[PDB]
């Protein structure tokens, strides 16, 4: 099945900034959430779980469709937590409720990662809402408990490369794990609400010990109160991984650049635009319009 862009009618790129600013306005306003964490991560990663579904053998699942609005993917475990995310959002969507659902959950990534100081992240208008048979079935989103071999082969799925998967676990340097939602609990670093490249940095600084949590899972602790899941771990077990781990933690520009594209990428995984869609939109930050 093919999924063709259409824009939402008469809307242009200062409808979207509009959106855009709604939320990034919120973030600052609701800062208290997740012990002042702030609802940054939590909207990346509503983002990268509403597109992740996909599968690129038959066009199901990603963000095109708006369906972790219904009821089979909100409650996916995989999505635990998720919820404060799609809160977050409702009163966005009631001041324009003319944004379709994918427009506004992808929307809500690229301008998080953009307010925590993170690279800008094109982005395209169009997704439209599709009915509930359309939702995919749970267990499309990956364990945490494998290895490498897994991770690559996960990641074909999203027709991601060595690359692409590197690039797009670095946003593991935002927010934390929580104990009841995955059954692992503790933050990757420091700078968990200002994007930055610290995930690579801590994956080879950081002296790891291998143990187990209060939910008798295991996973990677620092004394410096940080954690890493085995899915991290793997990153600098696998030798392929390793050297482009070591390229990211020397080359924050080079980290921002290739996040940008990947993410974009997985936000955008099975839209087809239209040749006379308009151009990828880039807003400008709260900061840049001095508001
Ligand atoms: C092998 C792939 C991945 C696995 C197994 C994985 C697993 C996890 C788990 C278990 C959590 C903790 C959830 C919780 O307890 O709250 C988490 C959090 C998070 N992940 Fe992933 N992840 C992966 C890839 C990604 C990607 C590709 C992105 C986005 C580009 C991403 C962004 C996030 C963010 C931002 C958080 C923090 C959420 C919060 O603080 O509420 N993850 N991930």
């Amino acid at each position: 099945l093919v999924h063709v862009a259409s824009v939402e009618k008469g809307r242009s790129y200062e409808d979207f900034q509009k959106v855009y600013n709604a939320i990034a306005l919120k973030l600052r306003e609701d800062d208290e959430y997740d012990n002042y964490i702030g609802y940054g991560p939590v909207l990346v990663r509503l983002a990268w779980h509403t597109s992740g579904t996909w599968d690129k053998h038959d066009n199901t699942g990603g963000s095109y469709g708006g369906t972790y609005r219904f009821k089979k993917e909100f409650n996916d475990p995989s999505n635990a937590g998720l919820q404060n995310g799609f809160k977050f959002l409702e009163p966005i969507h009631k001041e324009f409720p003319w944004i379709s659902s994918g427009d506004l959950f992808s929307l809500g990534g690229v301008t998080a990662v953009q307010e925590m100081q993170g690279p800008k992240i094109p982005w395209r208008c169009g997704r439209v809402d599709t009915p509930e048979d359309t939702t995919p079935d749970n267990g499309r989103l990956p364990d945490a408990d494998k290895d490498a071999d897994y991770v690559r082969t996960f990641f074909q799925r999203l027709n991601m490369n060595d690359r692409e998967v590197v690039a797009l676990m670095g946003a593991h340097a935002l927010g934390k794990t929580h104990l009841k939602r995955s059954g692992y609990e503790g933050p990757w670093g420091a700078a968990n609400n200002v994007f930055t490249n610290e995930f690579y940095l801590n994956l080879l600084n950081e002296d790891w010990k291998l143990e187990k949590n209060d939910a008798n899972n295991e996973q990677w602790d620092s004394k410096s109160g940080y954690m890493m899941l085995p899915t991290d771990y793997s990153l600098i077990q696998d030798p392929k991984y390793l050297s482009i781990v070591k390229e990211y933690a020397n080359d924050q520009d080079k980290f921002f650049k290739d996040f940008s594209k990947a993410f974009e990428k997985l936000l955008e995984n099975g839209i087809t635009f239209p040749k006379d869609a308009p151009s990828p939109f880039i807003f400008k930050t709260l900061e840049e319009q001095g508001l």
